[PDB]
């Protein structure tokens, strides 16, 4: 069969010991789209290909998580999460499991990932351009979800030339930091008999992340916050973790700010209250148009401050206000001290002194332990 095509194929109940492709860690300067844990896989290890978009014009949003975990090979296969919120705030979501996960780099350097099931004749696939100028997904799950999603990288710096370390145990790469996004799906009822049209609204921004660890989520974090947003000329992507309880580690971040497509703050440091680009990320608890997550964390937003290194480095400050709920999923038994994962339509305002540009973003907060 095929010539000059590098393939990693995972199939529930088949062994990966004879796979020819070698494992890798972080490749500097790269999108790191290809699987890291190839011919073996630490029992705890997992990998994520992440895609989202949100309409500034109507606050519709789509969030896709494509994963490949070790547990999967043994039982259950490989999870794809699809979450949608319409302009009118009605939501739709599925966790889909596929027995097969295949990622290929073809002779042209296009990377294709397909999560598929021969039994039900169903699949979800992603495709990334060699220069990461574009990516797209095709959803083909009869009776559940059909259609597609397109991401086009916006002009400017890629940020792929920055460090992707997120503490000692995770890498968080952003193959597409800043994209305009389009999506058209048929999302089916729980009984597969009816389908609703979802069209991602206009002036939509998003992007693609690529994330992996050899350790389980709880072993690397007790809490996380995700933000991706375009705010006038600004674009930012933030991931901030608090380490597992009884870790002596500092909080970690892989946080980036852009202005007119130029990278202006490369924050690998979270601080409270300058030798490095850093981030200050603080919770707020204060309009009528506020929501909180459905668990113990009742924050109504965050303040984001990026601080450029050095004497007379600039500062940019943004208010984030949780406005709409994309999801609430539990990470504990229910109760007053319950924890979970909440996705948000975030409303943003800010910039440097005297700027209050406005935009919207996808936000996500997760608490464990």
């Amino acid at each position: 069969h095929m010539s000059n095509v590098t393939v990693s194929a995972f199939t529930v109940d088949k062994s990966i010991s004879e796979e020819h492709v070698l494992p890798s860690s972080f490749i500097p300067g790269s999108g790191n789209i290809f699987p890291k844990f190839t011919s073996a896989i630490p029992k705890t290890a997992w990998e994520l290909w992440y895609f989202d978009g949100i309409s500034k014009d109507d606050k519709s949003s789509i969030v896709i998580g494509v994963t490949r975990n070790a547990e999967g090979l043994k039982h259950g296969g490989f999870k794809v999460q699809v979450f949608v919120i319409w302009a009118d705030e009605r939501t739709w979501h599925r966790d889909l499991f596929f027995p097969e996960s295949v990622v290929s780099i073809n002779e042209s350097g296009v990377t294709d990932g397909i999560w598929k099931d021969a039994t039900s004749n169903s699949s979800i696939s992603f495709s990334c351009a060699g220069d990461l100028s574009k990516a797209s997904l095709v959803f083909d799950v009869p009776g559940v979800v059909q259609g597609d999603m397109h991401l086009e990288a916006l002009p400017g710096d890629t940020g792929l030339d920055t460090d992707a370390r997120l503490g000692p145990s995770v890498y968080y790469v952003r193959p597409i930091g800043r994209a305009s996004v389009k999506a058209q799906l048929s999302l089916y009822s729980s009984d597969a008999t009816a389908a609703e049209q979802f069209s991602l609204g206009t002036s939509a921004n998003g992007g693609m992340d690529r994330v992996w660890s050899p350790l389980s989520w709880p072993q690397v974090m007790t809490e996380s916050y995700y933000l991706r947003t375009q705010v006038g000329p600004y674009a930012m992507q933030i991931m901030r973790i608090f380490p597992p309880a009884g870790s002596e580690d500092q909080p970690s971040t892989m946080a980036r700010l852009y202005r007119e497509g130029q990278l202006v703050c490369v924050a690998q440091h979270v601080v409270t209250r300058m030798t490095h680009d850093s981030l200050i990320l603080s919770k707020q608890d204060n309009s009528e148009d506020v929501v909180t997550g459905g668990y113990r964390d009742k924050n109504t937003g965050y303040t984001v401050e990026f601080v450029e290194k050095g004497n007379e480095g600039q500062r940019w400050k943004f208010q984030v206000r949780h406005e709409r709920i994309i999801w609430n999923t539990p990470t504990s038994r229910p109760g007053p001290d319950a924890t979970g994962n909440t996705g948000f339509v975030e409303v943003l305002c800010g910039g440097t002194i005297g700027e209050s540009y406005e935009g919207v973003g996808t936000g996500g907060q997760c608490e464990l332990s």
